């Protein structure tokens, strides 16, 4: 369980990340399938991307990370009382998609990543250390859900 406070720290830096969603979502995906390229093998519909060039100028991919952006926004927003957002999510990663715990954890130090190089003067030590517990949450009770379907993860 997360304190007020840093929930806070969470929600801070994630109002800067709504100034601009879809680039955000864009620098997100690079920084994955570049550091984890096996990650976009999971993506039937962007598998076909060689450099980052062509991911950058992908609509598509732009149009996704703004749906995903905004799943994981509503999802922060709920402070800890998530159970009904997680649920189809868990559903279609663990059932459909089949997306192991290890890529979400990549997809993870991605944001992290990301939010530090961006936005330093909202990302310090303390405000990393609460988006971390944050997305372990996040982590740990999808995984709880996988197991719960018949999925290991
Ligand atoms: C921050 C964690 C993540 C969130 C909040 C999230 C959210 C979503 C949402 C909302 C969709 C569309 C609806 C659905 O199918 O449920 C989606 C689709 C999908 N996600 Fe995720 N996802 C996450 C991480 C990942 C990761 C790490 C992978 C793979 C490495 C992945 C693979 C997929 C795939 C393959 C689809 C289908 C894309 C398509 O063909 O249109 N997701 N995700």
């Amino acid at each position: 369980v997360l304190s007020e406070g840093e929930w806070q720290l969470v929600l801070h830096v994630w109002a800067k990340v709504e100034a601009d969603v879809a680039g955000h979502g864009q620098d997100i995906w690079i920084r994955l399938f570049k550091s984890h390229p096996e990650t976009l093998e999971k993506f039937d519909r962007f598998k076909h991307l060689k450099t980052e060039a062509e991911m950058k100028a992908s609509e598509d991919l732009k149009k996704h990370g703004v749906t995903v952006l905004t799943a994981l926004g509503a999802i922060l927003k709920k402070k800890g009382h998530h159970e009904a957002e997680l649920k189809p999510l868990a559903q279609s990663h663990a059932t459909k998609h089949k997306i192991p715990i290890k890529y979400l954890e990549f997809i993870s130090e991605a944001i992290i990543h990301v939010l530090h190089s961006r936005h330093p003067g909202n990302f310090g030590a303390d405000a990393q250390g609460a988006m971390n517990k944050a997305l372990e949450l996040f982590r740990k009770d999808i995984a709880a859900k996988y197991k719960e379907l018949g999925y290991q993860g």
